[PDB]
């Protein structure tokens, strides 16, 4: 059979009384010709594109139709604690929260999950995600590929896996809790191994990695180059070009890669150094989409120059944070232990050469920062408002991967896990590399977060947020 066409999400944008309804609710979603239970923003599975623009305010009405509770955080958004969506924005099951945003930020691929405590990663892994596209007056003027499910798609890149009877099989568990929650199936926008016909000329993809625990590593069948010309938080100041482009979990990169006549090629993710993720039919390159080219030529350019990326500042007497990430070192040696023994030696492909005891060793807040799981009524620090401050953050101790993301803001990386950012992830981000070793980022926040809906900090790992990795933090 063919392969089924790359679904894209809908491009939505306010009505006249500047609002955005955003319905969450579960439905049924069919996976190699098996129906599941899945859960989606305005539809069954995953969600659509919010369109903001830089300067301009939209109100989101957002209904829960779940019959559990849930948040809707906008990741990649710079916004106030109070409309920020982390784990206290709580929405009752049947119930409404409407939020006004006023984007400041440069245009950018931003995403929107939920944040409920304790339960973020199950809540994901049922099917909730969206996307969030910003403009601003900047981006327009480049004329890069711009014809939305054309020349311009989205890629949300999830692994799933299923049970015999063919419903999501999700467990936060001792295993899941070390390792985290990753499948043997692979999803792009929700379905299997699409296809996306592409114009000749310039393809934009704007890559999302919506895994739970998962790093990807894009690359082309063929070894035709990506340019990368924008990260998390926007633009880079000139495309980079790239034969692989690793991708942690929460992560976005917008690439443009070569479309020509008569020679379809696929994206692909190569296999990964991380523990548990380089099982068949990840121990080899694994397709993400075929793109078929159509003989129609693409009018989006590739421009030599894309923005103005300021130069870092001093960094003498900026405050210095320190962020120590940890895992209980029996739930660690449990939950990898619990691995091998699934799966054995290839759990560990490509990388470097019973009883109860009670709540002190529930796994359920093993994992933790600057010795304290999670604790949602206890803000750990008040950083300052419009301050650039030197957040350090060590994953020595364990050697698990913690993709490590701060709220409210853009940063950039000093240091990635020990050594200078590569050239196309020196621009805005949201997310660094943490494993084994230390990264040290340069923050700033622009708005104000109080305590009762405090900003959050943690791994993006969903597994290891959901049982203790992140802190609460105040701005103001
Ligand atoms: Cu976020
Ligand atoms: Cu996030
Ligand atoms: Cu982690
Ligand atoms: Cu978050």
């Amino acid at each position: 059979a063919e392969r089924p066409t790359l679904p894209i999400p809908d491009l939505l944008t306010t009505d006249a009384r500047n609002r955005i309804q955003l319905t969450i609710g579960a439905g049924q979603s069919t996976f190699g010709g098996k129906t599941a239970t899945t859960w989606g923003y305005n539809g069954n599975l995953l969600g659509p594109a919010v369109k903001l623009q830089r300067g301009k305010a939209v109100t989101v009405d957002i209904y829960n139709q779940l019959t559990e509770e849930t948040t809707l955080h906008w990741h990649g958004l710079e916004v106030p604690g109070e409309v920020d969506g982390g784990p206290q924005g709580i929405i009752p099951p049947g119930g409404k929260r409407s939020v006004t945003l006023n984007v400041d930020q440069p245009a950018a691929t931003c995403w929107f999950h939920p944040h409920q405590h304790g339960k973020t990663g199950r809540q994901v892994a049922m099917g909730l995600a969206g996307l969030v596209v910003i403009e601003d007056d900047e981006i327009l003027k480049l004329m890069l590929p711009k014809q939305w499910g054309i020349d311009d798609v989205p890629v949300i890149v999830q692994d799933k896996k299923f049970s015999a009877d063919g419903q999501i099989d999700y467990q936060l568990d001792v295993m899941t809790a070390a390792v985290g929650w990753f499948g043997d199936t692979l999803l792009t926008n929700g379905a299997i191994y699409p296809q996306h016909a592409a114009p000749r000329g310039w393809l934009r993809l704007r890559l999302l990695n919506g895994c739970n625990a998962r790093s990807l590593n894009f690359a082309t069948s063929d070894n035709r180059p990506l340019y990368v010309i924008a990260s998390d938080g926007g633009l880079l100041p000139e495309p980079v070009k790239v034969s692989e482009l690793p991708v942690l979990m929460g992560e976005r990169f917008e690439v443009l890669v070569e479309v020509n006549d008569n020679k379809p090629f696929d994206l692909v993710t190569l296999p990964v150094s991380q523990m548990g993720m380089a099982i068949a039919p990840f121990d080899k390159p694994h397709p993400v989409m075929r793109i078929q080219p159509i003989a129609i030529s693409a009018s989006g350019a590739l421009p030599d120059t894309l923005s103005s990326l300021p130069a870092l500042p001093s960094l003498e007497g900026l405050t210095v944070r320190k962020l120590q990430l940890s895992m209980d070192p029996m739930l660690d040696m449990m939950g990898m232990q619990m691995l091998m023994e699934k799966y054995g030696d290839q759990a560990m492909a490509g990388m470097d050469h019973h009883m109860n005891h009670g709540g002190k060793f529930d796994f359920h807040h093993a994992n933790k920062i600057n010795g304290q799981a999670f604790d949602m009524n206890k803000p750990m620090f008040a950083a300052a408002k419009g301050q650039y401050e030197r957040w350090v953050i060590s994953g020595v101790g364990d050697m698990m991967l913690h993709p490590f993301h701060i709220h409210g803001t853009q940063f950039r990386i000093l240091s990635e896990n020990g050594k200078p950012p590569a050239a196309h992830r020196a621009g805005w981000k949201d997310t660094v590399k943490v494993e084994g070793n230390v990264s040290e980022v340069l923050v700033k926040f622009n708005h104000d977060a109080p305590k009762e809906h405090a900003y959050m900090a943690h791994c993006h790992l969903l597994e290891h947020e959901d049982t203790g990795m992140m802190l609460g933090f105040t701005v103001g």
